[PDB]
């Protein structure tokens, strides 16, 4: 089977591109917009529509494979590739990539995905978002050629012999950490709710008092609203390094605090993402390692999730190799080629580290379907409901895909 | 090409099932939920998760056709089929419909969809939501068999010879008619923002003064926030019969008021949905017809959009035949078979009535893709961004699909 044509179309996403640098220099929050001058290259307003590029690969038999290029909300921010405007990157795909795809035989996903993930143009690597979208489309093309699901392709190529089953779905609340929780409970999210605890005094509390009350609140809310008594989701709260800040990265003090949080969450299990966020990757690894070591040694059944400083596949392996947390966030859009997602998850699995197959609110429905398949194929510990901030839409997209995939796999089981 | 298997899976939607009867009786508020007893059979809470059923048709060549069964937010309310719980309706499909599909050769869409739309079980018609899903799947199967888009199938079968072009996308704000407007301007919705003007005193104003200010606000907001100068959307505001109430259904007074609204909207064009909502279908047709006649007679370039009392295909024809408004809302989930959407749109067009290809916030990403194809095929005047209330997600789903469809059709021009 070959690819006979390649089409790219500009699109929207579940959210916005925001000029994070400008916001930090004082941009005006006004309704759902930001007023003021931009600071980051490429931005014409401080908040702009998020953009995607749909990459369609027409196969010889007339089927059409589909992936979507997309980037994070803070596209173009520090350490990121440039602002991902379709009008700027469509021409790159059309001129430099499409000709290497047209006429190409569809064989196995892994070598093809790796080739495009690493491809250069004028000696420079491709924008992460392009690699994301092109490899998604390649995955779909292999699946469509073999007449199986994307999950089955990945399982075959990265997790041979494994069953494909459902994976818990994690929903994120943003700042609306009360009403969005109600949504999550009603929609039966398996893991919730992120809660955006990104300020020490205002959100955590100086000595963690506010977060402690929040956990209590969330516990009681679940019990109050759940439709069935056996609905018992897992708490996952991102503190953006505030626990480290509140407690001067004192391993014992942090452990003591987290212990009280876990006691308050009972009977729900607790995962804390980003407890500390220190000054370099090495010391982040050490602090996560040692904090996990302390909690485990105490028999405190609360898990730590790595995020800050753990970005690339090499980072994932580093954090895994040093048991630096219990779970590692696999940052789908940032990894470029989706093959990297599979390699990262499989490394964690082989080495006893939990893998959280993540994402962004600024990606698309299609990219979410694709990465959800990969997560299922690799046996991720959780996948993110995405994209968007409405909660309902992201949960629908990911969970409905998951169920359909499981039904189709079941026909060949 | 034959269908060789049929699979059904339960799923989520972009919103909730709400017990409208209990809400009308005075159910109280508690964060995002409602308090009090349910009133409608089938509900276990006043607000519960919306549900879908994915219908998968496996084709002889291994391709998989997919439609989603879904219903409105107020499922099971007065005049509607029972609360659409997947567990209650998956068995009906599995036992009564799947055997009639398995083994069937895929030919044209129209005869097959009509057969399934009208099929009875135990002498009774099927739930609208099942018809909706099954016919979507049949459409996808014809498209997959012919190796063209769903839009092309419908065009060929209902609108032969016509060009398939982009259709204006309408987005709905819900009660947050200010911040969601910003989202719509940033995402460049072609028509906006619905605004949920559903209370005389609080939203319209006793003499329409509040809505007048809102129109002026919207006009100015678009001009302030638009990224490009040539962004000129159409205003579409739903007044839930409140103009009728505020002015005692007096034709002259309603026209005078709407004329002031249109002047205030300049330079943007204004559509008012549901100006009056009177006691029966005949009187609703008459009031819409006479209000239009008066506005057109005065040369006021404002449009009326029918909704209340205009539900079935027969109703659409009735409002069309009598020029009862300038545009009719084609209520996709409520018409059952998606073949009825095409027939309804085509009737409107033949008769010079605008066709608004609607939907619900409580359907799915897939159902939205499918109905968007139908709207494009038939040259609808607008299509609804859907599902969900996040706005972003609905805009993405519908607009991304439209763009991709256009690119794929462009290969066969
Ligand atoms: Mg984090
Ligand atoms: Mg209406």
């Amino acid at each position: 089977m070959k690819i006979v044509d390649v089409l790219c179309t500009p699109g929207l996403t579940g959210f916005y591109f925001d000029d994070q640098r400008a916001i930090k220099k004082g941009a005006g929050h006004d309704g759902f917009t930001y007023t003021g001058s931009t600071v980051t290259e490429g931005f014409t307003q401080v908040r702009q529509k998020g953009e995607s590029i749909s990459v369609l690969l027409v196969l010889e038999d007339g089927q059409v494979a589909h992936g979507d290029c997309a980037a994070v909300q803070y596209s173009g921010a520090g350490g990121r590739d440039p602002l991902f405007l379709a009008k700027d990157f469509i021409p790159v795909i059309e001129k430099e990539i499409a000709p290497k795809l047209i006429g190409r035989e569809i064989t196995n996903f892994k070598p093809m995905a790796e080739e495009f993930d690493k491809m250069t143009v004028n000696g420079n690597r491709l924008h992460t978002a392009i690699r994301y979208g092109i490899t998604q489309a390649i995955l779909d093309a292999v699946a469509k050629t073999r007449k199986v699901t994307m999950a089955e392709v990945i399982r075959d190529e990265y997790n041979p012999g494994a069953e494909i089953n459902a994976v818990p779905v994690f929903a994120q609340s943003g700042d609306d950490r009360y009403d969005n929780v109600d949504k999550m409970i009603i929609k039966e999210a398996d893991v919730l709710p992120h809660a955006l605890i990104n300020n020490v005094e205002e959100k955590l509390g100086l000595k963690g008092e506010k977060l402690l009350e929040y956990v209590k609140w969330l516990r009681d809310r679940i019990i109050k609203l759940r439709v069935r008594e056996d609905y018992a989701p897992i708490f996952h709260i991102d503190v953006y390094g505030t626990i480290g800040a509140a407690f001067d990265v004192d391993i014992k003090a942090m452990a003591d605090y987290i212990q009280t949080l876990a006691e308050a969450a009972k009977p729900f299990h607790l995962r804390i993402e980003g407890p500390m966020d220190v000054e370099d990757r090495q010391k982040q690894m050490e602090a996560m390692r040692d904090l996990r070591a302390e909690l485990d040694g105490r028999g405190v059944d609360a898990e730590l999730v790595a995020d800050e400083w753990c970005n690339t596949v090499e980072d994932v392996k580093f954090f895994t190799d040093n048991k630096a947390g219990h779970m590692v966030q696999i940052k789908t859009p940032d990894l470029g080629g989706v093959n990297n997602i599979a390699d990262a998850i499989m490394y964690c699995k082989a080495n006893g580290m939990g893998a959280y197959c993540g994402g962004t609110c600024n990606e698309t429905n299609r990219s979410a379907e694709v990465t959800t398949n990969i997560g299922m194929a690799c046996g991720a510990r959780q996948v993110l409901a995405k994209p968007g901030m409405g909660v309902d839409e992201g949960m629908m997209i990911v969970k409905n895909e998951m169920n359909r995939v499981l039904a189709l796999v079941g026909r060949r089981k």
